[PDB]
């Protein structure tokens, strides 16, 4: 069996207002696992959620996405 | 049938202010049970559920998770 390698979008609120708490999301794939990064080697992991939420930014930041379908992960977006 | 040994990782709402109530999550493992512990050693068990609220934090503390899947156990995570 040979999977195929599962691609993944990420997105955010377009621009907020410092102190609001910012949201994340990613293009659904049913059945794929999530993984959020704040490195851009993808070394630190945030959080495992489609749509987590990030309380109060206070300056602007950039995160990745990896998503996880039957074993295989995609190459990670990012977004700003 | 030899069952793999799953992963999960422990998450919180990031800083909270004294008196506010806390929240605790997990990553999400399709068919696995959750148990939250207060102890580094796993003897005290707070809760059984993937998102368990902590109500009226006055200081900070420290929990452990493990999850359980087809009768296996994840190692313990944690967070703070």
């Amino acid at each position: 069996e040979i999977n195929p390698i599962p691609v993944v979008s990420a997105f955010n609120n377009g621009p907020i207002c410092a102190g609001e708490d910012g949201e994340l999301s990613a293009t659904f794939i049913t059945g794929a696992s999530y993984r959020w990064y704040s490195d851009a080697t993808l070394t630190t992991l945030i959080s495992t959620s489609r749509t987590p939420i990030i309380s109060s930014m206070m300056s602007s930041e950039t995160y990745y996405v990896v998503a996880t379908v039957n074993g295989c992960t995609s190459l990670a977006d990012s977004t700003t």
